[PDB]
């Protein structure tokens, strides 16, 4: 029902908005975008995710937030906030076709004044995830892939969704692509790992970073903890300007 | 078409119809299939694969069979056969509803003599799979499923479906559970792991295994070389009468 200019005075309070996409599921595209919430927000920053994964949503799991509970208040549909970290989560999970949901989250939610929003969107590159950049039109999205599945391809599906929209490419994460004994502290790399680098410098991508198979993140991720996650694979991101 | 009696001649051939079901996809429902196959075949078995997957097929891309095509003879349509261990494999994939496209593979498809015909359900335990037993009505069946989801109701939503087709839950299969270092040789488990053997135990399934997460596996499952993978996770799998 929201006007598509009820938004702009919505979106005015955020700073930058930022797309987080995937090949298909399983690549592990709503954990690093929890991640990436967490990155910013430990920086100090006012980090905003809007979990647009209707077939399978695992933000709310990720934060502990199965509290899923919508408050209404003048400012609109309130955002349930993270305990440890604050960042204000919507997702459709706090309510137990598609084109027109992301366009309430976008102008009925009280995002208040954040410098980022990250989007999660659903998996793929088919409609489903276009769809959501219509109504969004992030300045910057994230390419979030297994190294077993990171095609030319697919990546160049990627830079050609960001035009219908006008969104830069940030950068790719290749999801899962080694392996660390704590024991000895050996390196066992998948097969098809380090084709994000070489994409990267081929597309002219700037970010580039290789998140290994920690059984940590997998521990926290389903205790609702993964904000206690220490380690940071984004520390490294480059700065975007959230003015 | 194939008249539901007409299966019945075909299948007097076939010595044991083994099931393999999983909670969902990327569990490896598709990969342990083949690690089936190979077992049996490699133990001198005459090994057959109906690759039921419509979702994802990725049978066919495991035996580097990407050559699909279906030829006919009196005998039916010739499945096509694995060069290495000389498997019959059957799959859509042979063709660039579904309740009735299984009943031909069942009829039409010349599967000779075989002593087992894995079937590769589609992933998950809703009806998509359902349909797949009641025509296929299988003597076994196999679950499998990564660590970190392997939960007592799933578990029982297999014994469940086993029932409508009276099919015996032949073993419980922990895909990806852990890791090993082939450096040290360390192990290093997976949250989660461990479930597999508890749930046989109360539910009392006779087999049950873990396969780790196996940098070769994956190597060689892209390749399209999946029948050169010499470590055999099945080897301890019991004897199945298949007269
Ligand atoms: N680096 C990793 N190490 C271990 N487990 C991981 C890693 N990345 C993701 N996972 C686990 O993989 C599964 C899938 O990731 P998910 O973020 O849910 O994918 P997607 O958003 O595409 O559906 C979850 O159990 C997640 O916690
Ligand atoms: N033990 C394993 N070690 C490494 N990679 C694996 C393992 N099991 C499965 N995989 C890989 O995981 C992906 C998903 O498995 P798949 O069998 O295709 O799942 P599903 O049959 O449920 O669709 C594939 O890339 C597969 O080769
Ligand atoms: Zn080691």
């Amino acid at each position: 029902r929201v006007t598509d200019e009820d938004i702009k005075e919505r979106l005015d309070k955020i700073g930058f908005r930022i797309a987080v996409m995937s090949g298909k599921g399983g690549v592990g595209k709503s954990t690093v975008t929890a991640l990436l919430a967490v990155h910013y927000a430990k920086q100090g920053k006012k980090v905003g995710i809007l979990d647009a994964d209707f077939l399978g949503p695992s933000i709310p799991h990720l934060f502990g937030l199965e509290k899923g509970k919508v408050a209404v208040s003048d400012e609109g549909l309130e955002p349930v906030l993270t305990q440890r970290l604050g960042i204000k989560v919507m997702s459709i999970q706090f309510l137990l076709l598609i084109a027109g949901m992301i366009r309430e989250f976008l102008g009925r939610v009280a995002w208040g004044e954040l410098d980022y929003l990250l989007i999660d969107l659903p998996p793929g590159t088919g409609d489903a995830p276009l769809t959501v950049m219509q109504d969004a039109k992030p300045n910057g999205a994230v390419i979030v892939s297994t190294p077993q599945e990171l095609t030319a391809a697919v990546v160049e599906k990627a830079i050609t969704m960001a035009e219908q929209t006008k969104t830069a490419v940030l950068g790719i994460v290749e999801n899962m692509a080694y392996f660390e004994c704590p024991n000895c502290g050996e390196r066992t790399y998948l097969f098809g790992e380090g084709k994000a680098s070489e994409l990267a410098r081929k597309y002219k991508i700037e970010f580039i970073t290789e998140i290994p198979i920690d059984s940590d993140l997998l521990k926290l991720s389903d205790l609702g903890r993964v904000e206690e996650y220490e380690p940071d694979w984004f520390e490294f991101f480059p700065y975007l300007e959230h003015h």
